[PDB]
């Protein structure tokens, strides 16, 4: 077999910590805080979107509860955005509190 590969660029930071490690397993207690970060992981970085999260105390337990119309009121007034967000939150509940667990 073929083995061997040289070539590496210079790093930027060398520490034992990162701005993104993981989140709490109990999304039910994510509150308006974690939720404001969860969306950021999907690609959504809108201020109005994360703003409503604190204005409505939106929590992880409510994430899967909100629907298209809801998101449209939370600031996600976009046919494409919602279409993505809706499917996004789905990837959460489908994993969290699921009979099957995986790292």
């Amino acid at each position: 077999g073929s083995s061997g590969s040289s070539g590496s660029n210079t790093p930027s930071a060398e520490a034992d910590w990162s701005p993104g490690l993981e989140l709490h397993p109990d999304y039910k207690t994510w509150g308006p805080e974690q939720v404001c970060s969860f969306l950021r992981r999907g690609g959504f970085e809108e201020p109005v979107l994360l703003k409503n999260i604190r204005e409505n105390e939106i929590t992880g337990a409510l994430l899967p509860c909100l629907d298209e119309s809801r998101f449209e009121n939370l600031g996600v007034s976009s046919l494409g955005e919602r279409k993505k967000l809706l499917s996004y939150i789905q990837r959460l509940v489908q994993i969290h509190v699921d009979t099957m667990k995986v790292i």
